[PDB]
């Protein structure tokens, strides 16, 4: 009741709450040193759509950059920023960073209570169950500010906003929080199988972030189970596992020997056939979460082979600017997912992208049915009309709110993983066409045209290829097509 009246407000409203949100996000930023430039002096739409210039990143890093090495936030936001975001995107090989608060937290965990009314509307027998969700925190950079850098669900997971986390089904893994926390994604992936397999009859959904996640979570199982079940045979975990936390939480979870559970587990996975694997390990199993849109979609084939066709539901777009929106027809296939942006997250605005709408730019409330844009995004941590780089396509509207299909972002030309390698990074391999395979596991870019020349092309990629390709193993070895690989 209190939900359905929420998402009918939310998506009803939208021009009133967006209108409200600038004002909400401006009132107080006004004596900004950065709104104070385009004479910003009073909260005014008008004048903030004629005054304050729309921006690339590039345009606003001296900025960025100040606040980043120490100076005070309230250059650009009257909301103190206390750490940075990691975008997988780069600007001349260096990840961006994004400036970050606890509104930026205050508005995922909005989201994520909104999502989970959305799918248990829809999907029945998951309140009492748990997710066997592959999570994984990686380690943050620091900034000379002595603020940290960290990716976006790492920021989440490093603080309470996770660790004091609502008591519900939706926030209940089988792994532990110290395995969630491990930031040796290597272990924890390890981790997150034994004890989703140890509870496998509570599991009632499971999934990642993106789909390319699941898929590497259920090789690793293929090429793990025998050890897997030799920890669930004798109770111990294995001792490669370092982690103190994951030791002293596993142990827990494994509790003592199960021969028995072993067997059971050793007849399913003897198989020669992984058809179906998932369903028949954890047969709760109501719906697999997870992105497959976008560069993602490459996964659906491999995914509903290993999930005998239980639904993939990809729910939630976003982005280290801001959480966009939710899919609110989460059982849809997966070619025909959109977005329904949410008014309360950010003030957004859309540049037309092709000459179905002929404007400069325009509100949420206004984008034309069939017609693509980019974003523009004006937050709560001191970005003021910033170009996303993402083109997306809208495809309908819920009440007044307009649904959006991920299109593409722009001139990114090989993704396998969280890499984006752009046509200049490309180009500077190739002066030092292509292809993204995946049909073999782990996926990797293919250079159409010598062992030396696949080396020099990866090194001059960039730092999230590079941590896919040679640490977390989700990217193989470039390969220059006579055929040669890196190494
Ligand atoms: N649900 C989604 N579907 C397709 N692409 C996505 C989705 N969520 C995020 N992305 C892409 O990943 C970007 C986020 O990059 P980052 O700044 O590293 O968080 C977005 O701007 C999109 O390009």
């Amino acid at each position: 009741e209190t939900f359905e009246k929420q998402l009918k407000d939310l998506t009803s409203n939208v021009k009133s709450i967006q209108d409200n949100l600038l004002e909400e996000i401006i009132t107080p930023n006004t004596k900004t040193e950065y709104l104070q430039r385009f004479l910003i002096d009073r909260f005014d739409k008008e004048l903030f759509k004629k005054n304050v210039p729309i921006v690339s990143y590039e345009d606003i890093k001296p900025y960025l950059d100040r606040v980043v090495n120490g100076e005070s936030s309230d250059v650009i936001s009257a909301r103190t920023i206390t750490g940075f975001l990691l975008s997988s995107g780069t600007s001349g090989g260096a990840q961006k960073m994004m400036p970050w608060n606890n509104k930026y937290l205050d508005n995922l965990t909005f989201i994520y209570d909104l999502r989970m009314q959305v799918i248990t509307k829809h999907v029945k027998g998951v309140e009492e169950g748990k997710g066997m969700m592959f999570l994984f925190t990686k380690q943050e950079s620091m900034t000379p500010s002595g603020l940290p850098a960290r990716v976006a669900t790492s920021s989440y997971f490093k603080s309470d906003y996770f660790k004091n986390r609502p008591s519900n089904w939706y926030y209940s893994y089988t792994s532990p929080d110290e395995v969630i926390l491990c930031p040796n994604n290597t272990e924890s992936l390890y981790c997150h199988l034994l004890c989703g397999l140890v509870q496998r009859d509570e599991v009632v959904r499971t999934g990642s972030i993106f789909a390319s996640v699941m898929v590497r979570a259920i090789e690793v199982l293929k090429n793990s189970w025998e050890e897997l079940c030799s920890n669930i045979r004798s109770g111990h975990l294995s001792n490669w596992v370092t982690d103190l936390g994951c030791q002293n939480s596993v142990s827990l979870v494994l509790g003592g020997p199960r021969p028995e559970l072993a067997d059971t587990i050793e007849e399913i996975c003897n198989q020669n056939s992984w058809k179906g694997i998932v369903k028949r390990l954890w047969p709760n199993t109501k719906y697999i979460e997870t992105v497959v849109t976008g560069s993602m979609g490459q996964y659906v084939p491999m995914l509903n082979y290993y999930c005998n066709d239980l639904p993939l539901v990809s729910t939630t777009y976003g982005s280290s600017e801001t959480t966009f929106g939710i899919n609110l027809d989460p059982l849809c296939k997966p070619e025909d997912v959109s977005y329904t942006f949410m008014p309360n997250m950010s003030y957004f605005e859309f540049i037309p992208m092709d000459g179905g709408d002929k404007n400069d730019v325009v509100d949420l409330e206004d984008v034309k049915l069939g017609c693509t844009y980019e974003p523009v995004v004006t937050n709560f941590a001191g970005l003021y009309r910033m170009r996303v780089g993402d083109i997306v396509l809208v495809t309908g509207f819920y009440n007044n709110a307009p649904q959006f299909k991920f299109v593409r972002r722009e001139n990114v030309v090989l993704s396998i993983d969280s890499d984006k390698t752009n046509e200049e990074d490309l180009f500077k391999a190739v002066s030092q066409t292509s292809y993204a395979d995946t049909s073999t596991f782990p996926g990797h870019y293919v250079v159409y045209l010598l062992s030396t020349c696949c080396l020099v092309m990866e090194e001059s990629l960039d730092n999230v290829y590079k941590r896919c390709r040679f640490k977390d193993g989700s990217i193989g070895p470039l390969e220059i097509r006579a055929k040669f690989f890196s190494i």
